[PDB]
């Protein structure tokens, strides 16, 4: 709902005479860019009722559980799903169950079925003859999507995670002798994305787009994609998500006008340099 699945255990786990029960939140994902949010009541948030609650993994959502043999074992979510977005904060609080909630946004493309788990377990809290419930989240991600319209600035000079970086975007750009600037061509309804270089220093994509018509007029006032294309969405626009130097964009179906835009990227260079180099990135929308 609203591209967000919520598992809210706030009112699911309190001790009752018939507890413990198992409260299972089943999240099934088969479409792009879904945000998953999990709320787990904190010990002490109500006087007695969560006194022995525990959440697993402690480092959720960075670390998740998967089922191996018959056991739940900890794995890094970013290794399970390339391009997944974990932001450091949720409403300006650490993205960690010690603040009561975690969130992450799944990417435009998932190649293989992936199933992982979180636990929010109040079944060891007792009060008189009551016991709390055991909360479990099962996230089942089905394969979905196809390559992302956009560009992957790849770390090698020429042509297990390196394989994903090379199959995820429609245009690959290698470090050495690049003769093809990134050109992301989108139409109404499309998802786009750029994996920015590992040694990126800064970029004006996509907060400072410059419109142009055939020839570049360097003086033209810049504007964000969100302000140029009403109801567009940019993901990880802060580029503060862990692991992946990526941004995604979505162009709404409502948007049927044509734009030609550019932004640019600066790399980390030897401090010996007097002159810095900005490399242009081209974005077109509904190019006729
Ligand atoms: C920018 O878009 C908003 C919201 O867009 C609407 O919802 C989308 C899902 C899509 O279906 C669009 O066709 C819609 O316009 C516009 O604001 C709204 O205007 C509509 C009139 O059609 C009205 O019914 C809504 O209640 C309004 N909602 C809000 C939050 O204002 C807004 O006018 C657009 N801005 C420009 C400059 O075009």
């Amino acid at each position: 709902t609203n591209k967000e699945y919520v598992c809210d255990f706030t009112d699911q786990l309190k001790p009752t005479e018939s507890g413990p029960k198992v409260k299972k939140c089943e999240v099934k994902v088969n479409e792009p860019l879904i945000k998953v949010k999990i709320i787990c009541p904190l010990k002490g948030s109500v006087e007695k009722l969560y006194d022995n609650i525990e959440y697993v993994p402690k480092k959720s959502p960075y670390v998740v559980l998967t089922k191996e043999e018959t056991k739940l074992k900890e794995k890094l979510l970013s290794k399970l799903i390339y391009g997944l977005l974990i932001s450091p904060t949720v409403n300006e609080k650490e993205n960690n169950f010690k603040e009561g909630v975690i969130e992450f946004t799944l990417p435009p493309v998932v190649h293989k079925a992936t199933v992982f788990y979180f636990i929010c377990d109040n079944s060891k809290t007792e009060d008189d003859n009551k016991k709390g419930n055991r909360g479990i989240v099962e996230v089942y991600v089905e394969p979905y999507g196809n390559k992302i319209n956009g560009c992957a600035f790849l770390d090698e000079d020429e042509e297990n995670e390196k394989i994903k970086m090379k199959t995820f975007f429609t245009q690959n750009i290698y470090k050495k002798n690049n003769i093809y600037p990134c050109y992301m061509k989108l139409y109404s309804g499309d998802i786009g994305g750029i994996l920015f270089p590992k040694n990126i220093k800064s970029t004006t994509c996509f907060e400072e787009m410059i419109p142009y018509n055939k020839e570049i007029k360097w003086n033209k006032e810049n504007k964000s994609l969100g302000n140029l294309v009403n109801n567009s969405v940019v993901y990880n626009k802060e580029m503060n998500a862990k692991y992946f130097n990526v941004q995604y964009v979505h162009i709404p179906t409502s948007y049927k006008d044509t734009l030609n835009l550019f932004c640019s990227i600066i790399l980390k260079e030897e401090e010996s340099n007097l002159i810095s180099t900005s490399y242009l990135v081209y974005v077109s929308i509904n190019e006729e």
